[PDB]
C-alpha cells in the first residue's frame, strides 16, 4: 500500500498491446512508463486480493535485467506501472527485423537474461513464460525480462479465477477432471528449459521445429520425448561451449537440467 | 452475427440475480421478461471481443426447448448476453432448499428433459463443462432449461509443461458423469458425500477413486433401471461411461412405465 500511485497522476497514452486480461499502454508519470491495465469493470474482493498478491511478487524484484516495477493502482481499474522500455522485444530483433546481431552481442544478451533469471530463482520466483517475446531490449542493449507467466496457484491471478468458477462445481466433477484441477508443471527447471530455447534462438537465429507446422505434433513429439531442437542449426561462430550449455538446459528429464547459478558462471566465463 | 445485437437503450435492467467476477445476471425487460448476463469488462480489447463473438457463436447454434434460449447480445452500455427469463427456481433449489418432493414421476421427467437437452448439445459437439442442478432452471416448474456453460509459447515449454497443453479433462464423458451426479440428487434428493463435508478430502478421494456417491441412498420407489443408469454414468473410468444417445433412449423407455 506503500507503492499505490494516486490517481490523476498518470496520463495514459497510446495502447501498445492487449490480451484476454486487459491492455498495456505507454504513459507519462515522472517520465515514461508502461501501464498494464486489468479492464475489469468492478473487480471482486477475491480479484483484488489476487492482484495484491501479484504486486506482492513484483515488489520483491530489484535488478537491472528485470523489468522495473514502479507502482500499482486499484482506484478506477486494476493497474501495474513499470518503467518504459525503448526499442523492441528480442523476438522482434531475431525474427522480424532486418538487422541481426553480432555473436558478441548475442552472448551478451544471453548473459544478461541469465543474470535476471538467476536473480529471480535466488528470490524463489519462477517466471513460467520466459520467451524471446518477453525479453525487452531497452535502448537495444539492456535485457529487461518481463511478462511473467500466469501462476496456477489458488493465491495468484489465474488460479483465483480457476478456483472461483469451479469452487461450487466439484461435487459434479468426473475424477479425471478433478485430478487435472491442481496440476502445476512449472519449476525452476522448467524456467531453465525455456532459457535453453531462448539460447537456441540467439545461437541459430530461428525458432525451434521450424519444419513442424502443426501445434499438435510438436505437443505430442516434444511431450512424448522424441523431439528436441536441431542443434546443427547453430551458427558457425557459436562457441562449442555455448552449444554444450544449450543441450544441458534442454534435457528432456526435468531434474537433469542445470541450475541458474551454474548456468550464469558458464556464460560469463565463456564470454571472455 | 450482426443480426442478433440489441442496440443501446432497448433493454431495461431490473433486479440483480447473481454476481461473480466474470459477470452478473439481471432480470430485464425486452419484448417481455429476459435475463441479462453482464460481463465484467470495460471497453473490451480486440482479443476479448473475438473471444466474445466466438462464444456467442456457440450460443447461436442452440435451438432446443430444454436449452436456455439465446435471444441476443449487446456491446453497449456493456457486453451482455440476453436470454429468455425462466419462471421459478433452479433444480438445486427444489431438491435441496424446498423439499418440494417431486413425486418420482416428475423426478424422472426432469431427468428425461435434462438428458434431452444434453443429447442435443452433444449432437452439436458442445461440451457443457459445468452441468449441475444449480445450472438447470425449472421454468414454470415444468420445463428444464440447461444454462451456464463453462470455459503461443509451446516452443518454450519443457516436455513436462507441454504435456499439460495436451490434456483437457473436459469431454462428452465428463458431462455424462456430471449428469450421473444430477441423477443421484434426483433419486436420493441429496448431494453426494453429505457425510464428509471437506472439499480437499473429496477432491483427493474422488480424484483417486476411493470415494464414490453412496448409491445406498437412492429412494425405494426409484426404478432400479435408472439406478443402474446412474451407476453407469458414474463409472470412474471415463470410457466405461455411456453416451447421451443411449442415456436418453434408455431413460425414455422406462418413462413409458408410468
Ligand atoms: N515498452 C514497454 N515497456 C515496458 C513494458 C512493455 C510491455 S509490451 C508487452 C506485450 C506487448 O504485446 C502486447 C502486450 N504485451 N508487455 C509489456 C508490459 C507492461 C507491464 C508489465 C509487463 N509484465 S509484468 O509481469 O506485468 C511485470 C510488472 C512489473 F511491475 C515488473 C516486472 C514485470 F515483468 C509487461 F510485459 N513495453
Ligand atoms: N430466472 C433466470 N432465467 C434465465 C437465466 C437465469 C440465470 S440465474 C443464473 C445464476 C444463478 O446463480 C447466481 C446468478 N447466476 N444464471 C442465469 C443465466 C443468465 C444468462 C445466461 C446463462 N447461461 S449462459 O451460458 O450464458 C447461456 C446463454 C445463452 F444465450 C443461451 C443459453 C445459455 F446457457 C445463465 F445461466 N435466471
Amino acid at each position: 500500500d506503500d507503492w499505490e500511485i494516486p490517481d490523476g497522476q498518470i496520463t495514459v497514452g497510446q495502447r501498445i498491446g492487449s490480451g484476454s486480461f486487459g491492455t498495456v499502454y505507454k504513459g507519462k508519470w515522472h517520465g515514461d512508463v508502461a501501464v498494464k491495465m486489468l479492464n475489469v469493470t468492478a473487480p471482486t474482493p477475491q480479484q483484488l486480493q489476487a492482484f495484491k498478491n501479484e504486486v506482492g511478487v513484483l515488489r520483491k524484484t530489484r535488478h537491472v535485467n528485470i523489468l522495473l516495477f514502479m507502482g500499482y493502482s486499484t482506484k478506477p481499474q486494476l493497474a501495474i506501472v513499470t518503467q518504459w522500455c525503448e526499442g523492441s522485444s528480442l523476438y522482434h530483433h531475431l525474427h522480424a527485423s532486418e538487422t541481426k546481431f553480432e555473436m558478441k552481442k548475442l552472448i551478451d544478451i544471453a548473459r544478461q537474461t541469465a543474470r535476471g533469471m538467476d536473480y529471480l530463482h535466488a528470490k524463489s520466483i519462477i517466471h513460467r513464460d520466459l520467451k524471446s517475446n518477453n525479453i525487452f531490449l531497452h535502448e537495444d542493449n539492456t535485457v529487461k525480462i518481463g511478462d511473467f507467466g500466469l501462476a496456477t496457484e489458488k493465491s495468484r491471478w489465474s488460479g483465483s479465477h480457476q478456483f472461483e468458477q469451479l469452487s461450487g462445481s466439484i461435487l459434479w466433477m468426473a475424477p479425471e477432471v478433478i485430478r487435472m484441477q491442481d496440476s502445476n508443471p512449472y519449476s525452476f527447471q522448467s524456467d531453465v528449459y525455456a532459457f535453453g530455447i531462448v539460447l537456441y534462438e540467439l545461437m541459430t537465429g530461428q525458432l525451434p521445429y521450424s519444419n513442424i507446422n502443426n501445434r499438435d505434433q510438436i505437443i505430442e513429439m516434444v511431450g512424448r520425448g522424441s523431439l528436441s531442437p536441431d542443434l546443427s542449426k547453430v551458427r558457425s561462430n557459436c562457441p562449442k561451449r555455448m552449444k554444450r550449455l544449450m543441450a544441458e538446459c534442454l534435457k528432456k528429464k526435468r531434474d537433469e537440467r542445470p541450475s541458474f547459478p551454474r548456468i550464469l558462471a558458464e556464460i560469463e566465463e565463456l564470454a571472455r
